[PDB]
């Protein structure tokens, strides 16, 4: 409705790094709910596991903790421990190659998940189309 549906190949069968091209960070959740972005490759929490509520739609999973990546109603990017609606995520392609997160329940207001140059997450109303924070790469763990 409120965006276009240009779909990523698909990537839920196996377990994923979310790579922000922004700064060069993987997404990461950590065990006190915490999420960020980190340039280490060996790190525990950065590995995902995506599936499909609907067409487009996911869940980011991880798999280490079990926490679902969601966004709360002032844009905060939390891990949550329990699936709920601020967990599920419009699935985009962008630029023709890379993955944007879209949050469903904020959709109309095109907040995304974002990762700033530093590694830090950005606040949902900070996102745009048109950033490079927006632009994720999964990567094979």
């Amino acid at each position: 409705h409120h965006h276009h549906f240009n779909l990523p190949p698909g990537n839920y069968k196996k377990p994923k790094l979310l790579y922000c091209s922004n700064g060069g960070h993987f997404l990461r959740i950590l065990p006190d709910g915490t999420v960020d972005g980190t340039r280490d490759r060996s790190d525990q929490h950065i590995q995902f596991q995506l599936s499909a509520e609907s067409v487009g739609e996911v869940y980011i999973k991880s798999t280490e903790t079990g926490q679902y990546l969601a966004m709360d109603t002032d844009g905060l990017v939390y891990g949550s421990q329990t699936p709920n609606e601020e967990c599920l995520f419009l699935e985009r392609l962008e630029e023709n190659h890379y993955n944007t997160y879209i949050s469903k329940k904020h959709a109309e207001k095109n907040w995304f998940l974002g990762l700033k140059k530093n590694g830090s997450c950005k606040r949902g109303p900070r996102t745009h189309y048109g950033q490079k924070a927006i632009l994720f790469l999964p990567l094979p763990v």
